[PDB]
RNA sequence: GUGCUGGCCGCUCUCGCUAGAGGGAGGUCAGAGCACAUAAUAUCAAUGGAAUAUAG
DNA sequence: CTATATTCCATTGATATTATCATCTAGAC
DNA sequence: GTCTAGATGATAATACACCGTT
């Protein structure tokens, strides 16, 4: 049930409601917000004051010291209660008796069919046997095996559960009840049972919904701490007193300032460094034993450092919820709450029973949609259609296949803007088979042979590469067991292209001449701002300056004027590519990325010609303006790229990709430009929508798959100046591809290979990914390393901490690597000219690349 | 059904003027294809701007 | 004027939790 | 019989990695 199925969902708006149905929404939004808090501060949380920031908290022993005075006698039997609705599951079912008051209990068990299969066979079934099923079942072990075994032996099986029911059955059950008696709880509707099952069943989700937070946030807090406990070195103490004396200068510290200063210490400049406390700090004896001290304990000293600085930036406890926001109403089939769907031909009817009917109406994601009543779901069959608005097309309408899905359940749900929403959760059906596939088999290193004599017999696979430019470049193939071919697939077989590499889409005409016209507003950004840092001064501009903004036509010739007719320049040539690029409907997805760092830029340039004409010494707070039309334009250019991958792989089982590294911390120089890719994300809605057809996926170290020959498995160059070209040098000859082919072919590589071959470690190895490797290829997982000859090494059973590489099938170390490169650098500056070879031709042989058998 | 677009006109805020640029709300003319898993809570990092030290 | 660095304020990228029922059972007609 | 609501349901699974070199 939820093991083959895939849950998806989707909206319809609600267009009139007759009947009591607000005064049933509103009661449920206020008692769930009031039983909330009322819980909340039963079971005994701490947390922050939100008054201060969190500079002063509310401890967990003050919040057991006012449950005392809240609760009463009754702090037993509440303790139970928070227990059982937190672990949630089958027993906490009944739990909605809090809030019934024609609540009726049961003092039998339900006969489940469970009891009924322990009935038949138990006379029939050892002792041995009757402690192992029992042991685990609560309800079961209300009776000792050997009482078990005597009723079984000589009793009838009727007369075995028609005596045993009262015992088992669970005595907390009527928990939830007991204490609405002893404290008199009153919710709005107390004679009424979907209510209350409603009610308890959305309090307990957003209770559990912060307990697992908390639990979780509160042993965080530990790890770091005992992380910092444990690198204590000499470097970690020079760094931390560096840092505190900066800071009582009130200058601080950083990995560049810290690399800075260590090189330019021992040296002597003329001119003024950009950094001069820091170096002058490090000319003094006290900071002379981290210059002697290896790279890698600096690199353990450094990170130490900032790991604690952050530890000290920490609640003691999470914040307490907000409550206020809306929750979104859930009503099935079975007990909790009831309705009854039937789909007429304008309409789509939803009849609550005593809280009136609702009519919604149809959407295009929905399209001639049918339901059909079964004995306890319903099925549906949609196709999406195109959404056509203009009531004149001249666009084909297209169609999709038909969707088959199972729905047992509705949302109920109001936007802020007064707007109810009726929300349907549908589940496709699918097969379970090539997702066991991707996830037990091509991801584990090690895969058993459970799983290993249960492969298919043929398979399709692809590869892509992710990119800002060059966004999609895809491959094709096929393996087969029992098959030959180039293609080398580990434990499994060969395989065989069967769509050479290529580029799926070519970047646009207009995706140059959107990153001029931003380096356009970042260098009138800095011009106004040494427009309005030199007033300070009276000074006089600079001539370039000037003669840049003189090109643009301006009423006077004020330079004031003419970044203002600049200003004017930019957005009239912004909005000329909105309009034109939006009537085609954002049709090709590459240079569609790029005018969002134009409208990204264009926005900080208008929030700082704003404040041109402040004063210096004094605050300029923001304004808080409404919007989210930047959340709504970049959600549809990642599902936009998902889609365009997932329809050209329609025909394959699996598809590879590479696990690219999201936005890091301030050390790194580039996390504006991995924003705008967002790649974490792009993975994610990529997953999605494979998964909607039943296609497996998965990703694969990057490391260095855009620097080897996909053929012989040889280093290569990249050039700086034309970044979509790479050389090698083979056999006394230089060869020439295309990079991103390069880095499909290599995806695809590991994907067969399940990456277990490696591009480069540093000896302490410690990996389920490296460890089989050089027990499959070298011979013994445990080794040791010894350099020999020109830079080659002999794998024995030294070298500790340094960077091993991989090439050709023998591994080198890192100068002969840098030589390699050097040596194709040399020759491409001396102009040898070099042949191209081709990734999709035949008449290869072979694909040794990130192959190690 | 949700989402994403500009031309143009008065009102009203912000700044400056040898001169115009931006924000909010409204009216009107057009354009309009292609994607859609929908929500509640909590935590981390950064981006952008402003000011302040600074040194040199 | 070009770097390093401190405080304030939205706003964004990213990842964790909570969810997307089934099968007796007793009463009316 | 056939609906139609209210009170109660064994366990119930799947990968891997950070340690220089701009």
């Amino acid at each position: 049930m939820k093991v083959h199925e895939i849950p998806r969902s989707q909206l319809l708006k609600i267009k009139q409601y007759e009947g009591s149905f607000v005064e049933w929404y509103r009661d449920l939004q206020e008692d769930r917000k009031k039983f909330a808090s009322l819980l909340f501060r039963w079971a005994a949380f701490g947390y922050a004051a939100r008054e201060d920031d969190g500079a002063t908290y509310i401890s967990p022993s003050q919040a057991l010291l006012e449950r005392r005075l809240l609760l009463g006698d009754a702090e037993d039997v509440a303790i139970k209660f928070l227990d059982v609705l937190f672990k949630g599951g089958a027993p906490s079912s009944s739990c909605y008796s809090l809030f019934y008051e024609d609540f009726a209990l049961r003092d039998k068990a339900k006969y489940s069919g469970a009891k009924r299969e322990f009935i038949e066979g138990l006379a029939t079934m050892p002792l041995d046997k009757i402690i192992e099923r029992i042991r685990q079942d609560e309800q079961l072990s209300k009776i000792p095996a050997e009482e078990w075994l005597i009723l079984g032996a000589e009793y009838s099986p009727e007369e075995i559960w028609e005596q045993v029911a009262p015992r088992i059955v669970n005595v907390d059950r009527s928990l939830g009840k007991q204490l609405r008696e002893r404290l008199g709880i009153k919710c709005r509707r107390p004679h009424d049972a979907g209510y209350c099952k409603i009610l308890m069943e959305v309090v307990a989700r957003q209770l559990r919904s912060h307990n697992e937070t908390y639990h979780e946030y509160l042993n965080q807090t530990h790890e770091m701490k005992t992380k910092v406990a444990n690198n204590l070195t000499n470097e970690f103490d020079l760094v931390c007193e560096f840092a505190e004396v900066l800071e009582e200068k009130n200058y601080g510290l950083g990995w560049y300032v810290l690399w800075q200063g260590v090189k330019q210490a021992l040296k002597e400049q003329k001119k003024p460094t950009k950094i001069q406390i820091a170096v002058d700090q490090l000319r003094q004896p006290k900071f002379a034993g981290l210059l002697t001290a290896k790279w890698r304990a600096l690199k353990g000293a450094y990170d130490t450092w900032k790991l604690k600085k952050r530890l000290e930036k920490r609640k003691a406890f999470p914040y307490m919820p907000n409550w206020d926001n809306d929750y979104q109403i859930p009503v099935g089939l079975t007990g909790l709450g009831v309705f009854t769907l039937e789909v007429k031909r304008t309409e789509v009817v939803v009849d609550l029973k005593e809280h009136g009917k609702l009519f919604c109406s149809h959407s295009h994601y929905f399209g001639d949609l049918t339901a059909e009543k079964h004995p306890s779901r319903y099925h549906l069959k949609f196709r999406h259609k195109l959404k056509l608005r203009k009531r004149d097309s001249r666009v084909e309408p297209t169609i999709g296949p038909w969707i088959e899905a199972a729905l047992r359940e509705i949302t109920i749900q109001k936007k802020p803007n007064g707007v109810f929403y009726l929300g349907l959760p549908y589940a496709l059906s699918h097969g379970i088979d090539n997702f066991q596939i991707a996830k037990r088999f091509f991801s584990a290193a090690k895969p058993d042979k459970e799983v290993i004599n249960g492969l298919p017999s043929e398979m399709v696979v692809g590869a892509a590469a992710l990119n800002l430019s060059n966004i999609v470049a895809p491959v094709k193939a096929r393996i087969g067991k029992g098959l030959e071919g180039p293609l080398h697939a580990l434990d499994y077989g060969y395989g065989e292209l069967i769509d050479g590499p290529k580029i799926l889409t070519p970047d646009g005409p207009r995706c140059g001449e959107l990153i001029s016209l931003k380096r356009d507003i970042v260098e009138i950004k800095s011009a106004i701002k040494e427009f309005k840092a030199c007033q300070r001064e009276g000074l006089t501009m600079s001539e370039e300056t000037t003669t840049w903004l003189s090109e643009v036509e301006s009423p006077s010739d004020s330079p004031r004027c003419m970044i203002q007719s600049r200003i004017a320049d930019t957005s009239r040539r912004l909005n000329s590519f909105k309009y034109q690029m939006n009537k085609e409907g954002y049709q090709d997805l590459a240079e569609a990325l790029r005018l969002l760092d134009a409208m990204d830029s264009y926005n900080s340039l208008l929030e700082s010609y704003q404040r041109m004409h402040l004063s210096p010494g004094e605050q300029s707070p923001k304004e808080a303006k409404f919007d989210t039309k930047r959340a709504s334009f970049r959600d549809l250019l990642r599902r936009r790229v998902a889609h365009t991958i997932v329809e050209y792989f329609d025909d394959c089982d699996i598809v590879f990709f590479e696990d690219l590294d999201g936005p890091s911390d301030s050390d790194s120089r580039n996390n504006a430009l991995v924003k705008l890719l967002s790649p974490r994300t792009l993975l994610l809605y990529i997953r999605q929508a494979l998964e909607k057809r039943g296609i497996g996926m998965v990703e694969v170290a990057k490391d260095g798959t855009s620097q080897n020959n996909p053929i012989s498995g040889h280093v290569g160059w990249r050039n700086k100046q034309n970044k979509s070209e790479i050389y090698f040098y083979e056999d006394k000859e230089l060869l020439v591809m295309d990079a991103d082919e390069v880095g499909a072919m290599n995806i695809l590589c590991r994907g067969l290979n399940h990456s277990v071959c490696p591009y480069s470690f540093v000896t302490k190895d410690y990996g389920k990914r490296v460890k089989r490797f050089l027990k499959d290829r070298y011979g013994s997982s445990n080794v040791r390393f010894l350099v020999a000859s020109m830079g080659f090494v002999t794998v024995t059973t030294a070298l500790v901490g340094k960077r091993l590489y991989y090439h050709g099938g023998e591994l080198v170390t890192h100068d002969l690597h840098n030589r390699m490169k050097d040596e194709i650098k040399y020759l491409v500056e001396k102009e040898v000219l070099a042949r191209r070879v081709s990734l999709s031709d035949s008449t290869i042989k072979s694909y040794k690349s990130f192959a190690h058998v």
